[PDB]
């Protein structure tokens, strides 16, 4: 007949067949007698407050919407599991990696970045790749993207960055004067602004892009020896991007392209999968290493720090109810079980607060209690109580202060975080100059092929062409600071567009 | 050992005797290494945002508080059950009356009216007595008080009334001028005021007071035949109240005297109970009734409208977590299942709206999903979706539109509300002068004895003495209207009080 | 040089003369010495909670988003004024229609319906034309669409309907089966459906479309005489639609097409305007009307009820800050001053409640306190106090109960609602069969020309084609009932579309 | 007549003068023609949804309450000023000390700690003394108590501490077991516990107590030279405390005693006052100091650190509207203007985050926009936009990103954080046993005289006696450690108390 997604209701009925339908009730469970005609005095008379059937349904409809994610509003999500296939026990003591074959339930959400909830899937914009691992040591959230780097390296620049990528404060339209102005004055974005305008910019679905932990992290073993690393999970279905035009029509053809693709895939037994890897770098290595190992606009090279195989990510389940299971999904980079710890990454360090914070605003103080966010394969026992919309039993009559002498939750010395020594004055160290070009250049020439090199410049100019001339010059100046031909090639394009 | 309440943690410990303490975790389930020392750079250095354990717990502590009920803030509740003892099935077709011996789970919340959450229990004030029955046809909330009447008879004066009863908008102090200016200008209150300042104004705990539906309601039987009613549930523990003396002592020695008392009684198997009677007035009798039958400031004389036994209200279970099960608790008079409906009572009418409304705010849009509020004994099936803090499965992938041809929930025609006829101009009818003295006079002369009339005027005068002279004149005048003696007895006391 | 729109900031920097820039501060006002480099311990150390500059800005960032409109999420807004051209005081004594020359300021917002914040303008959907009149008797919100009718006439089906027009509960994709299964079971939509898929289905910007209050309202002169009316505000920029083609092209080429068209329109001093009329109808005629004068799915033929010009609607200022002034707007149908009242129109009745409701949730309980929403040309004084985010002086130390003896706000008996008589039973009367064709038929073969009659039948089949066959028939059936050649034309298309 | 606080309305009216009562309007500005009777079909019929005057009013009342402060919920406020009586400029460059004589508008809130909104003032509890300086460098919030020390030196224990001090999670009653089990397990609380159970545990009104900054702060002059300090604002009204009998009496006689005492003292022109001092200490002295100078549980001996007079603190204005100006007051310790900086005080460190974090939930994301909270003396100009309930213009269309090329809010090197240096293995350093006896010892024998010691112990023994024998044992032990007698005395009373 037609695709699985299209036949959503058709199947819901079929399976629910040979069953008397449920009795329509109110929020409180009172059976409604008639829900098609309001209660009025006389056929042409006014509506009566007496109609609580009405107010019940209407009041709830009046509140359906919650704020969309400040970033990554438009996204898709599914569920699967993570299977350890290799032993990195010597790096992490994290139960998630315990043994070979250790299955741990996961939840994933894919998303775009700037576009609101109604935007279209297939547009130039990075791709969010969130992974929630429901482990025995609580949940671990690997909040990644389909790229290993990022436009900036200091939290303070983030809000501002995002603004430029979004709408104008007054006209409310997308504004290139803000886009490029920000990028012009901020040349560190060069590495990412390239990757973005490259083929990878617009992936053909969520299944044909790679996952990247992006930031540098820390791994701890059962013997307290820590080491840094990067997370990588390559697509088993391979990298397949969309053409600028192909995606262009799809854009208005099917703005939910990603959604559709991901659904039917899993809906037909054709579950996608990713292979998780890790680059490991010692504290000595990070010591000698040659730009800041925590710079988010830089990447460790496979050459020196090679990719190690860790396990498999398999998505074999679709959300039953999208709002409840995907939209309400909350991923906190701060959720890191023992064996995994943050790293000095200024950027990351900031995310440590932003994410749980906004979640309390977007979803509510007790969000970790929403089914899909709850650490259910673990046991939440603590001294936190109440808060609005408190689910469960608020931990019943348990003593609510630590320490105590009434057998309340004890602590785990084992779970103590690895300690690192840090010297140096406490202040705001400038990081606007850490080489916003070396790595970039290598991508252009080394990583990029003559063919992509063309479309990149072309793609950039295609957009930059709408910005003030003075902004254009700045942008070209940085690209040429990456390599004469880069900017030169771009610049050439610019002049034509400028009629 | 002390009273059961005092030993709350002692028994908790004991409870899980040999059992080992759970692991202290973060909201995310991640186990904690050391919850007593914040992660700082150096033994005397600054704090690290990197300390997520702190931030996790702190941010939560920071949101523990929810708005306290706008009125009836300070309360104490419990759980138990309701058992049928008489066949009143000829009047109501409600399932909760389905058959002699039938038991239905219930939850009850007692309370004062004006005081905020910190306020004392043993103060002159009506007492809230709210019952929630988790019946097959959804939850039925009978939101009564300890008095069968009320100060006003039109919902538009409610906020006004409640305002006067609370603190001064500027000084934030209780304003006797406010209190009596209101009552002085709206004599409909006389009745309730007289009941209030009588011995019943300060019951001895919650176990020694009657519960009243107050408002008239409509009962509909299986034949669609309807009748009006009045709910009454008398204390089997006997009526008992506190003198203005002990009460003032208890107010500073034990502001939670009602809480503690109710907890202990239940804890020690001394289960309190109320007998539920009802009054029945036929539509024909409501026509020739000497007063407005839906006037909240009036009562149906036992003489012509005798009480009829229904069943018992038993409370044999304390809340395990007060917040989760008592604070979050929400009663909606609008929650009436098939066989039980509202009357035109102007006051009742305004309530059908306000309670659920204020719940969407105090607790949140999905407060009906909070455990204690969910009609777990019924199967909520409707076309309502999403909203913040959406739990359960959001009814999954079921067809979210009605009507539909996909087997989603269907309306039940046998739950259609009994239809009554009303004819008149749609306007703002004035009920201010609907006789605010008769019934009052009866209470003064017949229901009370001389010993009581004396305590009533003393009690009335006590507070009233503080209102401006002009406000006292007016108020005394209002009493003299009920009975010459009534006014002079108060005026005599005033004259005294005023040096 | 570019358009006024793209030069938004451009002009801002210019007009900002040469005066220095304000000092970047925190919410508290403390000046920032460095907001580009987070406070860290060492040039490669962790982040300090002590960076309240960071925390302060990130925190705010995490909360910029608020729930979008349940419906009509996507739209534009501009301000201007209204002015009387004709005298209709013999009809309504509204303080806005006073005398000719009366210039009441206004606020307006155009928008689609189903599409979310990210959605695009250029697509088939009715348009929202809501006008806010800041009068002397409070604000008057004429919440209207680009059509005099609507798909349904009972509030109880609005949510359901608004569901069918949005995303599947599971897939989160638009769903034809939903769209058409709903319309199919409810032929009352016929009328408004016909328009949607008609040329008018896609206006060329907001300026080239007509505004309608849709519903039937009530006017009352200073003499107490009432009369039913219908509002019609025709565009002075002339009507104009967009080919299915262009609409789609624009859709993706410039999703926010309508947004800027409007902006530049005003920027380039070419302010848009509409002419306000009204269809008057005595109660006499209403009692005789061939249909229900309050049926939202019906119109009043112009020949029997001609348009009376009343005034000019001019928009000449663009929002300075989109969020604050447009996204934050609140239009409350219930906001009608003395002289203008609602009709028993079952849909209007429901809107009386719902709109203010959602506002309390989307914006906050004190939203009327938001600058844009505040009725600044009226003296808002009453007995309402407090609430979250209580701005203003919360009315100082003014008496907070009515009635009072301290000169607090008194009521104006000269603004009482107009008295009407309603005799009849209080029930849920079925309006499902209130004729869903007649007026529709005359729209087909009469209002539309064969040329555009076909373009209509095409537009429909292109969508109805995606629904299950069992759905398609029931769909045609209804159309057929309006006129065989109608459903036949469509059916034809389907069969071919159906390979 | 009666007191000024009691004549609140009497005066408001006369001031209102022979003026005429404003017209009673809805929240929308529409005049109400009668806000005393509801719109009903017939004088004894149903209420109509159409009564938007009702719902407009009703709905506000239902949303009047916001979450009470999680701690220090019960309090009173007042505005006034701060005058520079001296030159401290040689230490701190805060413009609030610019020149002797310069005035700085201030706001102050006094409060208890444990008790909720409706509790009594005259109870044993530390006292809150928050001062909000409205300077031209933003707002400076000095959130201090009436004690210079506290029960704990690590934020991580604050939530737990406050929990033990409030109600039992299940019975909702005060729990001596939670109170003492905690304190007993944390001797570091011995200092403040001593101070708390002494004559200072209940000050007679707010005007008769001292204000302390508690935490060690930081002052930076013009040469970028810093200094640690302790703020002190001694009372000019003199130290006056209440006796257990009088405080316990005033508990019921007048639970708002402190609130009324202050309103009147200010209403009759008897303005309270406080001199401000600071204890300056070098980084070399702090190095030498025989204790952790940032340990919140200790004082800087006057001998070594004499107090220096800075300026004055006068409260000469009562809040017009208590809720809007007091209840909503929000003091964030992080609001320190250039010149004042925090200290490594582990405790203070946590406060930097907490207060503003909790304000986001109690008041709202945009709280700093509330009048009483707005830094009206400074000029808020930055790149933070939107957020729920956006007042003002939202910085209009000015650029929202930083940096930019359109002359938007610039930096301010002058206002940068003074840099300090720290070293050590970033970790969770155990502060549990940093000597919790020494300073208490002196307090006990030197600060207190025999009659006081006698009292201090009876005040303790009387409350401690209600905790289980084992806690008492543990508790006594901690007291003896400070001093053998401190232990035996309290112990002595207990045995008697245990009858
Ligand atoms: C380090 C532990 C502390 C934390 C985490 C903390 C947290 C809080 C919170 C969340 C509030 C309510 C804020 C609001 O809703 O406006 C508050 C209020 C208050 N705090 Fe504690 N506080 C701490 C220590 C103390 C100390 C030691 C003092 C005394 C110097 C103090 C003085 C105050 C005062 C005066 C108030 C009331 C503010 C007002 O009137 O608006 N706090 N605190």
């Amino acid at each position: 007949n037609r695709d699985p997604a299209s036949d959503q209701m058709k199947h819901w009925k079929e399976q629910r067949a040979a069953q008397k339908p449920d009795v329509l009730t109110t929020g409180g469970g009172n059976p409604v007698g008639d829900k098609l005609n309001s209660l009025t005095v006389g056929p042409r008379g006014p509506l009566l407050v007496q109609d609580v059937v009405f107010t019940d349904e209407m009041a709830h409809f009046d509140r359906e919407r919650i704020p969309e994610r400040v970033v990554h509003a438009k996204g898709a999500g599914a569920f699967g599991y993570f299977e350890v296939t290799h032993d990195i026990t010597r790096y992490s003591k994290a139960k998630v990696f315990e043994h070979i074959g250790k299955r741990t339930p996961i939840a994933v959400r894919f998303s775009t970045v700037a576009g609101e909830s109604g935007s279209a899937d297939t547009v130039r914009d990075p791709r969010g790749f969130a992974v929630k691992f429901y482990t025995e040591d609580g949940n671990w959230d690997l909040v990644g993207n389909n790229t290993p780097i990022f436009f900036i390296r200091d939290a303070l620049l983030f809000p501002s960055f995002i603004h430029s990528q979004k709408r104008n404060p007054q006209t409310h339209l997308k504004d290139p004067d803000m886009v490029w102005d920000f990028w012009s004055l901020r040349p560190e974005s060069l590495h990412q602004v390239s990757f973005l305008f490259s083929d990878r910019g617009i992936p053909d679905g969520h299944r044909h892009m790679d996952g990247y932990g992006s930031h540098t992290f820390k791994l701890v073993n059962a013997d307290g020896e820590a080491v840094y690393c990067k997370f990588h999970y390559k697509t088993d279905q391979g990298i397949k991007n969309l053409s600028v035009e192909d995606a262009a029509r799809l854009a208005h053809e099917d703005p939910d392209y990603g959604l559709r693709d991901l659904f039917n895939a899993i809906a037909t037994g054709n579950y996608p999968s990713w292979t998780l890897y890790i680059q490991v770098m010692t504290f000595s290595e990070a010591e000698i290493f040659p730009f800041n190992p925590f710079d988010l606009t830089k990447v460790w090279p496979h050459g020196d720090y090679p990719l190690i195989p860790v396990g498999k990510l398999v998505l074999n389940r679709n959300p039953v109810n999208y709002f409840a299971e995907v939209e309400q999904l909350a991923f906190d980079p701060s959720n890191m079980p023992p064996g995994i710890e943050p790293s000095p990454d200024k950027m990351l360090q900031g995310r440590l607060f932003a994410y749980p914070d906004t979640h309390r605003h977007r979803l509510g103080p007790n969000y970790l209690q929403i089914p899909v966010n709850c650490p259910y394969r673990a046991r939440v026992a603590n001294y936190q109580r109440d808060g609005p919309m408190c689910m469960m039993d608020n931990q019943g009559g348990a003593p609510n202060y630590y320490p105590n002498s009434f057998s309340a939750p004890e602590h785990q010395p084992s779970a103590l975080e690895h300690r690192t020594h840090f010297s140096g004055d406490v202040q705001r160290f400038n990081s606007a100059n850490d080489d916003n070009v070396t790595q970039v250049r290598t991508f252009y020439l080394k990583v990029l092929n003559e063919e992509q090199r063309k479309r990149l410049c072309e793609n950039i100019a295609g957009h930059l062409k709408d910005a003030q001339l003075f902004i254009q010059k700045k942008a070209v100046k940085n690209f040429s600071d990456v390599h004469p031909e880069y900017g030169s090639r771009i610049q050439a394009l610019l002049d034509k567009y400028n009629e």
